[PDB]
């Protein structure tokens, strides 16, 4: 078996290898990459997402989210308070203000120490889940607005035509903005490109060990667990690397820099934080190997997780027994 310790793998495709997206994903999996839950892909040196980022300031963040924490430094939840609309130029100025800017630090490890010590004492503002793309239409390779759709994959593998669409989303971050422990909707893959700015640190649990993370989360968030049988779908819970180590949970970490892609694999729990002002683009995708994960994915039926129009069809076709109860949650 390849990559039996489930380490995060880093790939450096040539421009020739960067032509065929599906083929490269299948290659990475042939080397065991999926066992980690997360891989990094450094694009060929000749490739670019677009010519410049000079003209993005007028993108609107219609509903910036203030991420307010509760709990202890290593075990906390966050709630998202809605704020008034602002442009990306206005958000960048806010991220760079004395109140929100990255503190002085020695290196990424020192900054990670400072994040886990101090995150709960601040409420950074995140622009999340903004439908759109920053890839130039002329970028033909690994353009996250031009991928094969999940509805087309399901149709190709299973023969069933379904409604729904698959588009990318933009993320504008600042120091301490946080993504909670989660897998993707329907345990899909994700791909994330860091277009510009400061890094993003990721933590990930190997898919084969995801249930260990779930059992710890039920112990650490016991009222949330009683409220919902898949409460990590709410995307609110954080657990630090120190707490994971104290409880024997297998995980890995890596820092993504501007210009780099990350891929998350089916049922790879992940969480992380931004180092300073940045912009990322991400989308879900599927492969043939995903189908069985989609059939087994947990679902939130308490009604908190509330997700896209296109997830309906996935549940209806892959999980017809759950359909009924999951849609009672979504209506
Ligand atoms: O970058 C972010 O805030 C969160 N993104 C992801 O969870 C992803 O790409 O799967
Ligand atoms: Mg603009
Ligand atoms: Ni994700
Ligand atoms: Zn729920």
């Amino acid at each position: 078996a390849q990559n039996p310790n489930c380490n995060i793998m880093i790939f450096h495709p040539t421009k020739e290898e960067f032509n065929d997206f599906d083929k490269y994903i299948a290659y990475m999996e042939s080397q065991g990459a999926h066992r980690a839950g997360l891989a990094k892909i450094i694009p060929p040196k000749e490739w670019k997402a677009r010519e410049t980022y000079d003209n993005i300031s007028e993108i609107l963040i219609a509903t910036p989210l203030q991420q307010v924490a509760s709990g202890r430094a290593g075990v906390f939840t966050q709630y998202h308070k809605k704020k008034k609309a602002m442009t990306v130029g206005e958000y960048r100025h806010l991220a760079n203000s004395k109140k929100y800017q990255t503190p002085p630090h020695q290196n990424f490890e020192d900054l990670e120490r400072k994040y886990w010590k101090n995150r709960i004492y601040n409420s950074p503002i995140y622009g999340a889940d903004i439908s759109g793309s920053l890839f130039d239409e002329n970028t033909k390779q690994w353009n996250l607005g031009h991928l094969g759709t999940i509805q087309d994959l399901l149709e190709k593998e299973c023969g069933v035509v379904i409604e729904g669409v698959n588009t990318p989303y933009l993320y504008f971050g600042m120091w301490k903005t946080t993504f909670a422990w989660h897998t993707e909707d329907m345990d899909l893959y994700s791909i994330n490109y860091l277009h510009l700015g400061e890094p993003k640190t990721w933590y990930v649990v190997p898919p084969e060990h995801g249930q260990r993370l779930e059992r710890l989360a039920r112990e650490l968030f016991p009222g949330s667990s009683r409220g919902c049988g898949a409460f990590l779908r709410h995307k609110v819970a954080l657990i630090s690397p120190t707490v994971l180590k104290e409880n024997g949970i297998p995980f890995n970490r890596i820092t993504q820099e501007a210009g780099e892609f990350m891929v998350t694999f089916p049922y790879g729990y992940h969480a992380g934080f931004n180092h300073g002002f940045n912009c990322a683009e991400a989308i879900n995708f599927a492969t043939p190997r995903w189908i069985d994960y989609g059939k087994m994915a947990s679902q939130c039926s308490c009604g908190e997780a509330r997700v896209t129009f296109s997830m309906d069809a996935f549940v209806r076709i892959l999980q017809p027994e759950r359909y009924d109860l999951w849609k009672r949650g979504q209506d």
